[PDB]
Formats: structure tokens, sequence, C-alpha cells
């Protein structure tokens, strides 16, 4: 049972845990009791609290490359039926084709780890955003209370 | 009209729709541009590592969802695990499959009135991994010793 192995806390990609149980990663990270899923709108909401905390990890992974930007999100804008990004990192987001979002905090043989995911139809993430860590080693404090802040706001 | 007499037409838009137009992949369309040069995957490295030196460029990754780029000095990399690692190169890094990579090309063409040169990386399904695009410009412009050193790369492939 999906909902009952994922109460287990098990270390891992979500990836596989989605693989194994032949179903999409949103299914999976629905079964997580404490994931806060939310539809794809507050996009912006998400999407404008985050650039406001400091430098975070975006991820994109694909069959061929994983590719990862650290630094502090750039700021949006839609048009063209894109969101457009405006220092290292920019592009564009086919915000339109985002359907859910996801903030999950869990561990990682006892090490905590936050991130954002973003959702398609299909049920695979299209983009990521994981919480920096200080030099010592753990999450920055400040980004994890926000990030539960946001978490509370969303289903408030 | 035939993909070859299509382009040196130099058709207005991306070359991702002109492939889907003629019911064909990215790589036949880059294969058929004027002037294009296209290699095997065996390039991968003397590609990278020549990019590696030239300053400034962008990395994009072009998905269903996203596209994403990024622009600074292309990190370096090393094969290990079955991936090329890239060595953490200002907010980029990550892995590349550069063993999936089966051909390599450089292609000049004007792209929404402004000339643009890229190197893309292609998957055996003839869509492409990775495009690295030469820098611009604080006027708009690409980057005089960039144009040259990738004609340079494309004479010594081809």
């Amino acid at each position: 049972s999906l909902q009952e192995f994922l109460k287990t806390e098990p270390d891992g990609t979500l990836e596989v845990v989605a693989e194994q149980y032949n179903t999409t990663l949103l299914e999976v990270v629905r079964n997580l009791p404490s994931s806060t899923v939310v539809p794809g709108d507050k996009f912006d909401t998400v999407w404008d609290t985050v650039c406001e905390w400091g430098n975070v990890t975006t991820l994109v992974h694909t069959a061929d490359v994983i590719l990862e930007f650290s630094g502090e999100l750039p700021s949006g804008f839609h048009r063209h039926g894109y969101f457009n990004l405006r220092h290292g990192m920019s592009g564009h987001i086919k915000a339109e084709n985002c359907t859910h979002i996801a903030l999950i905090e869990r561990k990682f043989m006892g090490m905590d780890t936050a991130s954002i995911l973003f959702f398609n139809k299909e049920g695979s993430a299209m983009l990521k955003i994981f919480l920096g860590r200080d030099d010592h080693r753990q999450l920055l404090s400040e980004q994890v209370s926000a990030f539960h802040t946001l978490a509370a706001s969303l289903k408030e």
C-alpha cells in the first residue's frame, strides 16, 4: 500500500517510489501525510514568496541532463503564454501547464530537506526548488521558517 | 517545398517548429541548414573543453514545460560513474549523460532579425539534450572573439 509505505519515512528518491508503485510523483507526493499540495493557481503566490528567500537551488531533470542553478529565484512576468524570468538563471516556464504545487519537508537518514515541486498534468515535476544550506550543513533556518509560514498560509 | 529548399529561404521561426512542420527531427532540420556542421558524439570532449575557454555563454535546457537558461562561463566537467560531471561554476552545476550524445552540431542563422550561433548536443532520437548559445554584448551583439573561435572549432571539426 502506497500511503502505508510512505508513513514508513523511507529514504530515497520519491521518483523511485513512484516507479515501484508504478504511479506518478504527484501521486506519491499526495500520500505523504504532511505534504502541502495546492492547485496550479498560487503559482505567483509561491513564485514571488520564494523570490523573497535568499539563495535557493532550482533543479531541472531530463532523461539526459540534470542541471541545478544555485542562487536567488528570478522575478516573474506573464506574456505570450509564458512566465518569463528576469543574474545567471533565466528563461521561461509554462506556468499554464502547472496543475499542482507541493511543499514537502522530510528527512534523509535524519537530515532535513525541504523543497517545492511544480507538477504538470501528467503528474511529473517540470521544476523543483530546494532550500539552500549554510556552510555548516543544515538548511537555512530563516528560509525554513519562511517555508513553513508559506505552507501554513497556503492551507489558511 | 522541400526542407532543404525551405531552409535557405532563411525561415522565420524556431528550428523545432520547422521540425514538426516537416514531420522530422531537430537533427534533420539542422543537417539541412546552410553551412551547419554536424559531427558524431565522439567529439563531445573536444567541443566541451573548447567552449569552456570562451567566457560567458548561455546554456539552455528545453523541456515540454520549461526553457531554462544559465549565462556564465561553461563549467568544466569530468566523465565518472557513467555521467559527465560539471565542476560547479557560478550558480550552475549538475550532470550530463554524454554517453547518450550521438551528434553535435554547430550552427549559425538569423532568428528574429539577429545573428545567432549555437552548439546543439543531440541524443539518438535526434532531439537536443542541451544547447549552448554564444554570448551577446552590452549592445545585443555576438562577441567577436567567440564567433571566430566558434568558426575555428567548426573548421577543425568538419
